[PDB]
């Protein structure tokens, strides 16, 4: 019932006791470890909507006050005739920022109560969309200075009525394939580069092409729209000590920012909500350029490092690892675009993590995912034990539209 | 029913069957999961069940189900469970059994190699002394002069739990660790505590930064007593770096044969409390944790040091460039010296291969990610990549409290 986690460096041990709260299914049993899967009514409305209130009024030093108890009624009252009910701006607020604190695989999460929330619920349109993100991309782009914010869209109603962002980041790079069998630009998006084309996309049809935003007001069929150039802060990569490396010719884009979940507050949903931050510099340099899958440059890089590729155990692929995520982090520092390392990320997480168990009594934490892509053991995290569950408010992911929507 | 694993590099998709034969389980809930938790006398009642378990799949394996031998061999064991409170595995049981305890360990990145294991049967082992010459025997077995070769030797099994063979040592090969006055380490600290244990069972000890520990071995219940290995049987590799020349005057070397010998190993019920096993090792066990664990040699530092790199922000990633070379150094060291060694780009692609032919032929592969991702450059590995369903199936190997702990001082 009580459980205690072991960091086995610094022989620290918590009492985790949030957990007893939980009530959505990881996807475990008794019999069956599944840590690693990446993805495993009126009636149903109330309890939901009762629960969160609860919390609510509970961290504002009021549970049990007439103020939690008129509005658990006002808002049953709303339910049992709406079929819904409206968040009042602070219960907004309060579930958005809860949302980035419960999520589970997010080692940025110390800075979770500082989440700018942006009120787009009087929002109808996808030219209205296209004004509120825009708004958005440039609140928090900030010059390179770089702010956490989240803009949220209308809360579903019979789910004939959706927002949807259809893009999964508001800025990313298309993606081709072409007549050669390679991949031109970014391989990850080109299911969704060519439903920009088949929209109605001019596409440059080179490597790193901002992809148009693809907005879906109120279940009506999306629209395409350009984010204008100048509100794109994109960073040139160069290396501090190679001068070869600027001919690879690498450019990343400063403000990532998920737009394809669905943030579930006290059994309300808000299928578009976007939310950004900035990068940690593995994503980049690991994941995006590296990955097989992705951008998969380390061949590229070894080769100009003149590494001895001949065998695995000359550990080319590492040295040349290393390399392009020095490069990211110098390139972002140089330019003034907020970034942070690996290091530096993992050690605050591990901070924000003492501190939810003193003052939460608990954290949860999705290991698989909290340990970066490189170097995991140097960084305190791989060393730490983490409890993964499933506290609400919450993001979580959908269906993407374009298979679901009907045109 | 039938479970999916997702390749997210490849987009290959493989059916899990295997884990509906899993019966212990796993730490974790529908509620909870403990996936990074590192640990989350039995009676005739409980015995034959997992006695019969075990006998249908020997008998299923060697295609003799359902046989007048099989049938026998159950009925001979019950017979002997009803007599006795325990009964004794044939050879062949004694072999397949060690193999699948092998075959089913989720944490072990090794495993493509689980059909070639040298069993050595030491059942017939009643002292200490009888135990120091059967783990001398294994080690020049398993050494081979730097050509390595799997190989695990049994003990007696648990009979009433008070007659416990153990060894004590965590490997049958490791560092002393000695914690000086001030505050500071010298050797390797993981070992501290034991290193203290021997000590006061009379160890003299030389107090080096790589003084190979004695080994505590306890027969049939009895107090551990003390033997050293003989210096000629513990082949070491002195490191050094292809470029860089002051790396060998860090004065690091490393032993070649990693032998865990605190495991319990289960078997159709039967308890082998002492079963020291070894193979040979990934690069990345000893130049990533074992040399630059903050609670280990930690060398890092010092290494970054005489690298020259930037090190007032960590932001130059100076602990990965000098991680990188340090695995450099080790795995060049082991080749140069001939002694096997894998590094983890092959030994991740191989069990990749591994995975999807169990799932072929054994309709599932239990794997733990946390352990089987190499704990450097991570996703540049194929298994990083890779779904993985961790489940319980035995034969198994488990954890046991270290002995110091239960033990029963006769004096
Ligand atoms: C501010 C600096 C931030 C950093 C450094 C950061 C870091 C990260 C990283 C590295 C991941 C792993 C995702 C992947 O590898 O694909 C992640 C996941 C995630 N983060 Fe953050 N984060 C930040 C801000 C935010 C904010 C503002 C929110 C929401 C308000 C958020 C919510 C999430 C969610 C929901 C996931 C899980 C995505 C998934 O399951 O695929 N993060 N975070
Ligand atoms: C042939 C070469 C082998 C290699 C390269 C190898 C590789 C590894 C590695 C890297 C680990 C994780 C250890 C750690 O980081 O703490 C491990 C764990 C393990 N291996 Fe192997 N292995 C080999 C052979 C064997 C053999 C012969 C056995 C026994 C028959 C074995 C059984 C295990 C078990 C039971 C674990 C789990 C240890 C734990 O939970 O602490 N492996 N293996
Ligand atoms: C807000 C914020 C800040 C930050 N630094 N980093 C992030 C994660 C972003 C950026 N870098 C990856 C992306 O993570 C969001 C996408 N999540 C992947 C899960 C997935 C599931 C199934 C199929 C797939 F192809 C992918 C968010
Ligand atoms: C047979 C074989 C071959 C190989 N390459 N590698 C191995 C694992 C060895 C080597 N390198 C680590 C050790 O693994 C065995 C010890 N396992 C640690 C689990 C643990 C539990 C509780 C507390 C702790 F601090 C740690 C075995
Ligand atoms: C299969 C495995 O779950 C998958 O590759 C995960 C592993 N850990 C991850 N960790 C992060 N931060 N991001 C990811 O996309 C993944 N992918
Ligand atoms: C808390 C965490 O599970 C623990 O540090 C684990 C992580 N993964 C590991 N993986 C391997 N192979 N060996 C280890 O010792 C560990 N340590
Ligand atoms: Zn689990």
């Amino acid at each position: 019932r009580f459980l205690k986690v072991k960091n086995w460096e610094t022989d620290v041990v918590l009492t985790d006791t949030l957990h007893l709260k939980s009530t959505l299914e990881t996807g475990c049993t008794e019999h069956i470890c599944m840590g690693s899967i990446v993805l495993p009514t009126k009636d149903q409305l109330f309890p939901l909507a009762k629960e969160f209130l609860d919390q609510y009024y509970s961290s504002i030093k009021r549970f049990g006050s007439k103020a939690h108890m008129d509005r658990l009624e006002e808002v049953n009252k709303e339910i049992e005739s709406t079929s819904t009910y409206q968040l009042k701006d602070t219960e907004l607020i309060y579930g958005a920022k809860h949302a980035w604190r419960n999520a589970s695989r997010c080692v940025g999460r110390i800075q979770w109560s500082k989440l700018q929330v942006f009120d787009a619920r009087d929002c109808t349109t996808a030219h209205g969309m296209f004004n509120y993100i825009c708004n958005h991309v440039k609140y928090a782009t900030n010059k390179g200075n770089l702010r956490s914010a989240i803009t949220i869209f209308p809360q579903r109603t019979d789910g004939k009525h959706d927002f949807r962002v259809w893009n999964s980041q508001l800025i990313r790079y298309a993606g081709y394939k072409q007549p050669d069998g390679s991949t031109l630009g970014d391989p990850a998006n080109v299911q969704f580069t060519e439903i920009c084309i088949q929209q109605g996309w001019k596409a440059p049809r080179g490597r790193f092409d901002v992809l148009p935003l693809l907005l879906q007001a109120n279940g009506n069929d999306p629209e395409l729209f350009q984010i204008p150039p100048e509100l794109v802060l994109e960073v040139p990569i160069r290396h501090p000590k190679f001068d070869w490396f600027k001919d690879l010719g690498l450019k990343w884009y400063g403000l990532p920012a998920v737009s394809n979940m669905l943030l579930e507050i006290g059994g309300l949903e808000f299928s578009a909500c976007p939310f950004s931050g900035w990068y940690m510099g593995t994503e980049i340099g690991v994941r995006n350029y590296c990955d097989n899958s992705r951008y998969n440059i380390l061949e590229e890089v070894a080769k100009k490092m003149d590494l001895d590729m001949r065998k695995t155990s000359s550990l080319w692929k590492d040295q040349a690892l290393v390399e392009i995520n020095i490069a990211v982090l110098y390139s972002f520092q140089s330019d003034k675009v907020t970034i942070v390392d690996h290091h530096s990320a993992t050690e605050s997480f591990i901070k924000h993590m003492e501190n939810e168990y003193r003052c939460r009594g608990g954290c949860p934490a999705d290991w698989v995912w909290i340990v970066p892509p490189m170097s995991g053991s140097i960084t305190p995290v791989f060393h730490q034990e983490m409890l993964n569950y499933r506290l609400t408010p919450s993001f979580e992911y959908q269906p993407d539209p374009w298979n679901t929507h009907v045109w």
